[PDB]
């Protein structure tokens, strides 16, 4: 810490999200950040974001949780190391607020 | 830390903040922002959200301190996990400044 | 921490800083960003804020740290507890960057 | 920590960025954000950004690690103290996504 | 033209507006811009705001063509001069847009 | 003038714009910005946008000019009345540029 | 129209603005935006905004339309060519919106 | 009117703009915007764009208003058609200002 960190920053994706008439029938906008710690040539995170992207259009989710921890699980699937971190806003989720997020990391 | 983090962002509501005559007769802009860990279905922020509005919209408030405590209650009250943040900002509280915020947080 | 933290954001004043025959002759915009913890009626962001601004706005500085240094001290002066933090950011005081900024911190 | 920290935001600078036909052929835009640490007359931060700009816009650069790495080495080549920090985001360098940035940091 | 314009822009008032549901239940955000023309003291605008902002939030809204024209109406139902114009957006009420808005003038 | 407007803002849609292997490979953002005239219930705009965004999304473009026709018909296919002006940006199309847009009109 | 057209954006200056106690012990923040048309070396721009900002910090002012006016006044005096217009806002001058602002304009 | 506009947003150029010893020795960011009416296969608004950036960046300007006019002549050399306006920003040229810009059209 600090070190090595590259980060995609507002990664804009349309898909499904929700079981909601509407969220099934039609697409919506979500944010994805991500957070790859690789401490210390590499093509590697064009790579991460073409198969992040590629997973996450081209697919159904039921559950923001579902759709970090699936691109979360993308991250660490090429690389081992070292450290990486997902955040999804689903932006206008909730009346009254800008977005709403979740964000989950892992060794 | 990370794992399992929830973000509301800025959830802008109206209520009744201050003691000066016009802020006791007129309601203002104050802007919440939640963050809930809750490591590692979930009808959960949705219901949190939905009280934390209901709270403070319905209700008076004569200090941010106060509000944003409430807030953070009626956050731990449902789930006993895990660790929760709550900043409250005043939009244009003092002359020069955006905002003035007061951050609370619990285990 | 977290605990107890009041933000005072952007807080914008204009005074002379600089040496330089312009920034001597002509007042210009620098942006004060205010930290503060007091774990866990209060009349004190008010004042402090209050004398930050008056002592800013009364006075000329050559050299951020120096400005940012006595703001500091005004924040620590009246009460004991616990942590301060204060960013003073010149915008546009470099070619090509939005901003330069000096931090300063104590306990 | 935190103590003290100068900060340098979004310096945007044009240079050559790729190996791409486009990328060698044309400049383009990159915004570097410098975090230098160095407790507790000052004509440094001033000398530091004019060698990096200077540095930056004078070469040619085959990735965003090679840039980041020369900039924080010019960083800590003048100063012995204390800890710096190098951020540089390439904008729109991702479809769909605001930035990719490359952080490196160093004692 | 141009001559004496006021602007009040982007007034932001929470009513109710639809008839779904929810829209029914919970009120949401609008927008309203006004432009009037006096040519060429004056306690007015405070007046025709104060009564705006009464009218809208005190009232339910089956159409942003009927509450934009109340407006209007209750613009030109104190001054005689000389012409107004009120544009009301509803923030993201089409998916993937912005807003939506409606404007009406009148002599 | 100025009387019965209707704005769209911003209506960000993906799609294929260009004849480059990229651009017929990957989808890219768009932003439709519509201007509809109507002088003096209205299901309309509602179903304008329906058609506009269907056309849109399920179709391949070769210029921005067919795509602003286009849409600038299926606004004057269902209402006769009354004028019709619609922008299409192509957001970073010119290097260092923010965006290239195309208008039409029509009565 | 159009032809020759220079705009001086976003002026911000401080001033004494309103009669109220806070008002009149208390200078705000006031944004001023000059259109000056001129067909078809030049020294005049800088004068004029020296000028105007002179004028507006070293004075009080007892209503928008009186300090918009005597700007205005500023912009004829020195040449005699060919259309001004000053628009001046009085940020977060009403509850709930953004700003008012008062413009004015001469041949 | 309105009919075929094409719109340029934001062109950022770097180059020397003004005759003071460190405008002379560093460039400067300016912002170009380009209005082109030409009612009603289009490789233009390329070629006029590639120009303009070109005769920008490889060029020294002693006044907004030479480079303003120099890039409207470049945007009528290649079509005869129709009308043109250009706008130029030299942002923060003045002091508590974002921007002076020069507008000029043609027939």
């Amino acid at each position: 810490p600090g070190m090595a960190r590259i980060r995609v920053k507002d990664l804009r994706l349309r898909t499904f999200i929700g079981i909601k008439e509407e969220e099934i029938l039609n697409k919506q906008d979500v944010l994805i950040n991500l957070t790859i710690l690789y401490p210390a040539h590499a093509l590697n995170y064009r790579t991460i974001t073409k198969a992040i992207i590629r997973h996450v259009e081209e697919n159904r989710f039921a559950l923001l949780e579902r759709m970090t921890q699936e691109i979360l699980d993308l991250v660490m699937e090429n690389p081992a190391v070292r450290y990486a971190e997902v955040e999804v806003d689903k932006p206008h989720a909730l009346r009254f607020a800008e977005s709403v997020s979740i964000t989950l990391a892992g060794h």
